[PDB]
């Protein structure tokens, strides 16, 4: 059945046909729902079928549905299955399948410039110096000196799983965490167990507040290596406020890339474990999360000290104020220093203008209603009012294991 | 469907485990391939017939005893017979009192919406079901005001008139809330009062109301007793607590004349108990201080003060990364909560409900296998990460008792 979502400020109706084309599994069942759950080795048998599927859906987008080429694909990958037990994709194949698993992304605001991708196909890596050469070339192509890009680079896709290829890191660029004697943390709170196994492999860690970590990478399934990006590559942007001159005095940065790296991507039944991508901040990521979670940075007090706000009682919205706050300073030193930064109102809005368009050109749009909702100011972006259907189309972008729970040292 | 069911916070990394949810009697509108969990809502004639109000009902009853720990007891055995034959000769059955007021806190209990259910089993019953007329339906509905607002002690209370029997005589409260302010559509497209009531504005007048035409004027109640058409009535002035909102800091935020009710008294629900529809029962607690002070003034489609607040306060409203929107939205949200606590009319900030309902949710699911929650709902529509239960996992699902959504009544109404 047809399915409507309205936006209950501008009344608008949306009529949903796309989600008819949906396999995967979402969680849900008809007596429970698991919208807030985070998270709810192929064979030749299994493998055609996704196969077929994803060159009938790449044919139908090029307009050539059951063409010579169409038919030729389609036995071309049939004798490769079973010759092999795996097929490999065409670079246009390729490129269409990352451009797509960026657009079926359900929880990504980013989604309207998806087709906007550059995709770097690294899929004749075989060791870890080939796939820091490749992050490098990524991480330099992407930041673009502050008019940052979005990237995708692309490694070998999984044979036995036993040879898997590995981002070890959760991002290409993040901040260190040090779990201090005292108690505490030092750094960043979110890479505390990462920083602890590189320092295990060998990392010698300054032990500062905004140390950029090495990379750890992992190929054809052999133990990870350490590698330090260049600095020069790294973008950052020191945080100052453009009213309080005392904001600078907290001593704090950020990164200019966000490059996920962590993921899985899957098309056409073929599994690619290491596959960084990256775009540009929404600033709620760092002003909001990263900056002000229990388990993050948590700096939400010391800036509601330095704005003198009475912090005894929890009506005060002291916590709210301050976290404006630190909003408004990132926005403003990203765009004081030139580096691509979009707000949550902006951001918001071009999603809302997405929607239209995929429901127009496409029939649907997959989106994650508690995901697309900014962290702050909720109802006051235009998202918050609109009904959202959340379904599963592939290619996709997957989540994986953490690589040490699974990997075979030696 | 699988046995235990596991939610995870990830701020705390709390794990809780799930069993509630096999009692699940309605469908949330997922299926296995979507998820509609952000859909709001996913014939008068037609009531429950005899062989499907059985089950419901001894769905109900059994529920009732074994909470009350006298499951299989002569009593539980004797009450499901007598509702049985009441089944078999009427076609319907009538609560006794003590199941009345436990079928109207559970349905509380499991309203998956509702951040305050941690007060569930501290809500006052009042049984109106003698009620025959809509000036009796007027008494009681001023006498539940005047209670709930205890001079700004509020004090949560639901009042339970008829249920429904063939659907032709339905009891229904008009109003979607007992206390709303009126609004005006104008000529030239603006709006006076509350754009929220507009529809609400228009039918009271055309009824007979005569409209004072303001800023806040309260609506006339529109009561509909017994299948009758509806009647207007004036709430006495004196029972609608009022506070006016000021800004500790802002000398002239009070200089933009808002003010608010004290009491939420939602209206046009349903309770559904055992199989029985209690179509007009208006039940009220307190509010988190964001439901006035980000949905009720900051909406674009409600009192839209966003921009008028950010004036007074000199910001840059050229660019939307200034975030003179989420500026403005706070220091609105502080005068809430400042002008309800200075006035002594209790009031919750939602720092203070969501770690309450946290604790709450960890208590039932300690007590009770679970607690069925609606994320989408539960976070309060500022600042959500720095709310706990941002973090927290949900599994939502619909138990009975319930509360339920149902038409409004002009537009099922069959006019005499
Ligand atoms: C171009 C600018 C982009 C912006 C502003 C943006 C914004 C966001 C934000 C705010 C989130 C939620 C993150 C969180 O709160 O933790 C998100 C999630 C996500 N983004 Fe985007 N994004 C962008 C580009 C991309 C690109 C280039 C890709 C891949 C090619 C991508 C794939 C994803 C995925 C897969 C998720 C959700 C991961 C999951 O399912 O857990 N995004 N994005
Ligand atoms: C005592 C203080 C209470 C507080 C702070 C509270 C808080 C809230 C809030 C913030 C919402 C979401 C409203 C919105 O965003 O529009 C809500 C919804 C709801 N509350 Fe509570 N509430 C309270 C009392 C009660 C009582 C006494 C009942 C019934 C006996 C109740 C039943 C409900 C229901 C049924 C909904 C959502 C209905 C739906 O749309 O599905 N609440 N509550
Ligand atoms: C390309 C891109 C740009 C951007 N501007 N943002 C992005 C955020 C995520 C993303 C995905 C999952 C995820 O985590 C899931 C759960 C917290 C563990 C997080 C949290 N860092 C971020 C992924 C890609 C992003
Ligand atoms: C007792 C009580 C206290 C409170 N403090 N708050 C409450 C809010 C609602 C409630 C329920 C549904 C609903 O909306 C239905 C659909 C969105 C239109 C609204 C919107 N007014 C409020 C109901 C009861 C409440
Ligand atoms: C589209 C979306 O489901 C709708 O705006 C919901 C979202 N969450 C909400 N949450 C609360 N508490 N109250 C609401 O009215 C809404 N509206
Ligand atoms: C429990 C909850 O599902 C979880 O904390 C989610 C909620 N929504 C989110 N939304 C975004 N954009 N990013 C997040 O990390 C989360 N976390
Ligand atoms: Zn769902």
């Amino acid at each position: 059945r047809f399915l409507k979502v309205k936006n209950w400020e501008t009344e608008v109706v949306l009529t949903d046909t796309l989600h008819l084309k949906s396999t995967l599994e979402t969680g849900c069942t008809e007596y429970i729902c698991m919208g807030s759950i985070m998270h709810p080795v192929a064979t030749k048998d299994q493998l055609f079928p996704l196969a077929k599927e994803f060159i009938d859906q790449y044919y139908s987008s090029i307009k050539r549905f059951g063409s010579k080429a169409h038919m030729e694909r389609l036995e071309e990958v049939n004798k490769e299955i079973d010759t092999t037990s795996t097929y490999q994709l065409k670079d246009t194949e390729l490129i269409y399948g990352a451009k797509h698993a960026w657009r079926n992304a359900s929880r990504c605001v980013g989604r309207i410039q998806w087709s906007k991708l550059q995709v770097f196909d690294a899929r004749d890596c075989t060791t870890a110096h080939g796939m820091f050469n490749y992050i490098c070339n990524h991480v330099k192509y992407a930041t673009n000196k502050g008019n940052l890009r979005s990237a995708i680079t692309i490694f070998p896709q999984r044979t036995d799983g036993k040879h898997d290829f590995r981002v070890w890191n959760s991002q290409l660029i993040r901040y260190a965490g040090y779990k201090q004697p005292d108690g505490s943390t030092l750094g960043d709170p979110a890479n505390v167990q990462f920083t602890e196994i590189c320092i295990q492999q060998g990392w010698k860690p300054p032990r500062g507040r905004f140390d950029v970590l090495p990379l750890l990478l992992q190929a054809n399934g052999n133990d990870p290596e350490l590698f330090q990006i260049p600095p020069e590559l790294v973008l950052e942007v020191p945080i100052r406020h453009p009213k309080f001159e005392w904001f600078k005095d907290l001593g704090l940065k950020w990164y200019g890339l966000p490059a996920v790296s962590n993921m899985l991507l899957e098309i056409g039944g073929l599994e690619f474990s290491a596959c960084p991508f990256s775009g540009w901040y929404m600033g709620t990521e760092i002003g909001v999360r990263d900056y002000c979670d229990n388990s993050r940075y948590n700096i939400l007090e010391e800036v509601a000290k330095k704005m003198n706000l009475d912090m005894r009682k929890t009506s005060s919205l002291w916590k709210d104020q301050a976290l404006v706050e630190i909003n408004i300073a990132v926005l403003y030193s990203f765009q004081s220093d030139k580096v691509t930064i979009v707000d949550h109102h902006s951001a918001t809005e071009s999603f809302i203008k997405h929607m239209e368009n995929e429901y127009r050109c496409r029939g649907g749009c997959p989106a994650d209603w508690v995901w697309i909702v900014p962290p702050m100011s909720g109802s006051i972006t235009p998202v918050f009012h609109q009904e959202m259907l959340n379904y599963r189309l592939t290619p996709s972008f997957e989540y994986q294991p953490d690589p040490w729970n699974t990997h075979v040292w030696k």
